[PDB]
């Protein structure tokens, strides 16, 4: 089984924390963030584990994209955030893949993790002598802002958004994790 507390983070970069109005930094600020999505994110448990099932990613790491892209719903006008660009509970970015599904739906679940394995994919294929945890986490810094932007492992986040995206991505997971996912 693949253990994701393996994976490094140091959380939610200050920027990040400006949020939620927080003082804590780091760890202790992604899951304060993940907490506060916590009954959100529960709604969408049950599809979340189907979803990581089928595709073989912890359904914890799916929680935690959730509550980073979305606020498990909170942060969204009816399906929508980034101004417009992205869509759903993992936004998917539109302007890129046509959507399928509502945006709270299992459909649109598994569209977002697909779209997150195959960053995975280009990862492992651009640094094959990574740990198979260091290409997740680079996957996921790659799910926002591209694998051009990921090279050095230690500085994954810089460049994306809150230059802290799969710290806290990973976080909120092992948070979420903590939680029963
Ligand atoms: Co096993």
């Amino acid at each position: 089984h693949h253990d994701i507390t393996k994976v490094d983070t140091s959380g939610a970069s200050e920027i990040t924390a400006r949020q939620d109005k927080l003082t804590l930094q780091g760890v202790d600020a992604s899951h304060k963030l993940a907490e506060h999505d916590l009954v959100r994110m529960n709604k969408y448990k049950e599809l979340i584990t189907r979803v990581g099932q089928k595709h073989g990613l912890d359904p914890a790491i799916i929680a935690g994209i959730i509550s980073r892209e979305s606020r498990a719903g909170s942060a969204l006008d009816h399906g929508w955030g980034d101004h417009g660009k992205g869509f759903g509970l993992m936004q998917v970015d539109k302007r890129y893949h046509k959507i399928v599904g509502a945006w709270d739906s299992e459909k649109h679940i598994s569209q977002g993790t697909e779209i997150l394995i195959e960053f995975i994919r280009r990862i492992q294929a651009k640094f094959p002598v990574w740990p198979k945890e260091h290409q997740l986490k680079g996957g996921i810094s790659a799910y926002n802002a591209g694998d051009k932007n990921v090279r050095t492992y230690e500085r994954m986040d810089v460049g994306t958004t809150g230059g802290d995206y799969s710290n806290d991505v990973v976080a909120r997971s092992q948070w979420f994790k903590s939680q029963g996912y």
